[PDB]
């Protein structure tokens, strides 16, 4: 066997192992992971008129009797399988609208215990659940439950785009379909056999640089915790104070979005005592790699971890250090963050291994609750999954903020965290309305309580 140099990946059809996200292959490959809900497990049910039961079935055979990108299914011996071939469509309907108000409950109660036990067919690959609820007064909800890398923020912005269109009757153009995983995989570890060298020793440079992950109390250890409750709380403040403090971040000369979700995310981890604390941001990056990759969304989902140099002092080192580090992880984007993590569970130096995952996404549809969600408005549902231990997620409807905070019940007591929420409160009021909070240390509002001052 001759030196040469590395093949490009001929698993064109071949299947193939999951990407460099550690994270993902960790869930999928060892499931029952208990802290993170079991598994990666979420359901989208969106209230409305999208169209008819059968219409809606024979439009999911017509779409994998085609190839689109997201056509993955998950197969328990660590590889990936996208499959050519429409597999079934599982469409099965309940009656609401012909039947009395007593179906509805029987069948939410039912779906949800169902859902929580529900035995996915991932057991040889091939995995979804359909469950199409017929409303009355002419409404629909589809709930659509999966738990696999079929679903993603990337796959489910490809997957409502060209859903709409569908719906409407509507012909859009013809996307280049022939991309789907191993394309991407095909060039990233090419590229990988020089750039690797500089991806761990950048990376590396960080993993020296941050501390033990967060530790936060749990109430009891997660290896005797077998059932897990998700209460994820839904949170609407007026658009008036949010997006003061946004305009008040954006006038200081940092990012808005990243402003308020960082303020909020970084102080409740930072009470364990972590001054210094890598938080975990979710990022859009779309690389244009190929002419296709630039209009099919397979690649964009790239996650951030942003090292926190300090919290209880002002505004003016807490935004600055942010920002700069920001500036560094955003030459950083080359490869997942996950690669950082990575390392640090390498140097063993993880008392949870697990940071806090936000996103903060203003600018939405001012009609929807979701942006994402055309056709019907979808109920907040789980994201306590086992590389996700405490969710924030950042909606807007009307102007208005949706918050969506997501955590194990069992571990995570209420009153703990609105203590900290409490500081994050008082924070956001002081410093839109007033600078005065600006040369404040912020220790005064979350270390200090009784009305403090």
């Amino acid at each position: 066997m001759p030196d040469e140099s590395s093949w490009p990946n001929m698993t064109e059809s071949t299947p193939f192992p999951l990407t460099p996200v550690q994270h993902a292959y960790l869930t999928g490959r060892m499931p029952g992971q208990t802290l993170g809900g079991v598994g990666c497990h979420l359901y989208q049910e969106f209230e409305g008129h999208c169209l008819t039961a059968s219409q809606l079935e024979q439009a999911i055979t017509t779409l994998l009797q085609r190839h689109p990108m997201l056509h993955i299914a998950f197969r328990p011996d660590g590889q990936q399988v996208w499959l050519p071939q429409p597999y079934w469509n599982g469409v099965t309907v309940h009656d609401l609208r012909h039947n009395d108000a007593e179906s509805r409950q029987a069948y939410l109660d039912a779906l949800r215990q169902r859902l929580s036990h529900r035995l996915l067919r991932v057991e040889i690959g091939e995995t979804f659940d359909f469950q199409l609820t017929l409303l009355p007064d002419n409404r629909h909800r589809l709930h659509v439950n999966i738990d696999l890398l079929i679903m993603d923020a990337s796959s489910f912005t490809l997957f409502f785009d060209e859903l709409n269109a569908l719906l409407a009757g509507e012909s859009l153009p013809a996307i280049d379909t022939r991309y789907d995983f191993r394309s991407y995989l095909l060039h990233q570890q090419k590229i990988n056999q020089p750039l690797r060298d500089d991806a761990r020793a950048y990376w590396l440079a960080k993993a020296s640089t941050l501390p033990p992950a967060p530790v936060l109390p749990l109430a009891c250890e997660p290896a005797t915790l077998r059932e897990v409750r998700n209460t994820r709380r839904r949170m609407i403040v007026p658009a008036t104070r949010w997006h003061a403090f946004s305009n008040r971040a954006g006038e200081y000369g940092v990012t808005p979005t990243m402003a308020l979700a960082t303020c909020f995310s970084a102080v409740l981890a930072r009470w364990g005592g972590l001054t210094r604390l890598l938080l975990n941001i979710t990022l859009f990056d779309r690389q244009p790699l190929h002419p296709a990759v630039g209009a099919m969304l397979a690649d964009f989902t790239n996650i951030l971890l942003l090292d926190t140099a300090c919290d209880g002092d002002t505004v003016s080192n807490l935004a600055r250090k942010n920002q700069l580090t920001f500036t560094e992880d955003w030459e950083h984007r080359h490869w997942s963050g996950v690669e950082l993590l990575r390392e640090l569970k390498r140097q063993q130096r993880y008392p949870h291994g697990a940071p806090v995952v936000f996103t903060s996404n203003l600018g939405r549809s001012l009609y929807s609750s979701r942006a994402e969600s055309p056709l019907g408005e979808p109920e907040w549902g789980i994201s306590q999954t086992p590389q996700v231990w405490i969710d924030h997620l950042a909606f807007e409807h009307h102007g208005e903020v949706w918050l969506q905070w997501d955590s194990n019940d069992a571990l995570f007591p209420p009153a703990l965290v609105e203590t900290l929420f409490d500081a994050y409160c008082q924070l956001i009021n002081q410093l839109c309305d007033d600078e005065s909070a600006w040369q404040k240390p912020f220790a005064d509002m979350l270390e200090h309580h009784h009305h403090h001052h």
